[PDB]
């Protein structure tokens, strides 16, 4: 509530959340992003990365290749809007970006880059 | 809360959850399912089926062998604890079941059975 | 192998391949495609279209709006470099393509156009 | 084809295959196992494990419960009538069972234990 969001990566590979609304009146807007379960990063490491729909596929290609020390994710990946680190069990991570980064009549998705993950750990952010 | 969820399922086949957990001290409860897109139920249609996390696999599998006409759920599956019928976009459907068909530990995933949807069109139930 | 590749898409709605490599001597590319299943193609078609990974999502897009009668591929779109028919399970069709109309550095993604199917009916095709 | 496939588990988290039928006419059937992309085991390790659709989610979570150092699998299951070895890519396994173990009119799921692959990774084995 407000400019933030609370979003949770459960060990199952399932975001709490496929829709998240931006409201335009944000200056800044927060992810939240925990890891409730008992697996760990290098096993079931969560990352929230937003892009376009119609980047995603790229990002995600891209940041299979980047490893760990990387957070599945291309170093200095302009198509990157935001991102956490990748979290794992237990641990949490939170995100503010500026909504200035977001133009309205775009479609964004929210997704993880940990390798196979994004076929299901995915959803849409709008600003409205 | 209390006895009854209202549960939305998508055009890209996500459910807008994927834990539910019911009262232990509900007598019934109702779940109801609404399908907000624009897809036809014979391209896109959602059921909510439950059943205990053991069965789910063969009652997936029997599911789509039972087609269209019959919502995608093999007549009388007795691995079945509760079902609505396949919708397509714009319907809706309620389902009331008594909650004593339910013990505690148990677990129980709630899913749909249209063909391949299964794979990210679940989650799980818990009497609580 | 060769300079063909044959590709199934199933029931479950996943492509046996989601990684597919051109050599460059090659002029022509042969991609048959066929459907192991037992669903038909109003309920379960797949089709194998070409484009850039850029271009993807809205080749998607706009493909699931011209409906089956349109094999959910919007007629005269730019972005389609090659593309079969949809088929049903049982049915078959090959597309042979141009290798001069991909470039080295590109990244083209192949996947169905049918509603929901490019979320694991996707893969990368590359030039080497 | 005759008493054996090859069936291969990818970076993307699949297999090539989520339908196998054994003919009666084996005496023993092989599963040569394969892992074409380039993620090690640690990260993308898979293996083929083959239950009842009713031992499934047990095999599969006392599994993950096991470790990596263990094939991610309960030493000594009973559940698990066959089954390879781990691997990670440029890796091969292969398992070869009596046909004798398996009854006709019962339900097979062959899979993957290691973490959250079974989402995917997964696949129906009948005797014909
Ligand atoms: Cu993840
Ligand atoms: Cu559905
Ligand atoms: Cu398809
Ligand atoms: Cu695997």
């Amino acid at each position: 509530a407000e400019c933030s969001v609370d979003i949770q990566g459960n060990d199952q590979m399932q975001f709490n959340t496929n829709a998240i609304t931006v409201d335009k009146s944000c200056k800044q807007f927060t992810v939240n992003l925990s890891h409730p379960g008992n697996l760990p990063k290098n096993v079931m490491g969560h990352n929230w990365v937003l892009s376009t729909a119609a980047d995603m596929q790229g990002v995600v290609t891209d940041g299979m290749a980047s490893g760990l020390d990387k957070d599945y994710l291309k170093p200095d990946d302009s198509r990157v809007i935001a991102h956490t680190k990748l979290i794992g069990s237990g641990e949490k991570d939170s995100v503010t970006f500026d909504v200035s980064k977001l133009k309205e009549g775009e479609q964004y998705m929210f997704f993880c880059t940990f390798p196979g993950h994004s076929a299901l750990a995915k959803g849409t952010l709008t600003l409205k």
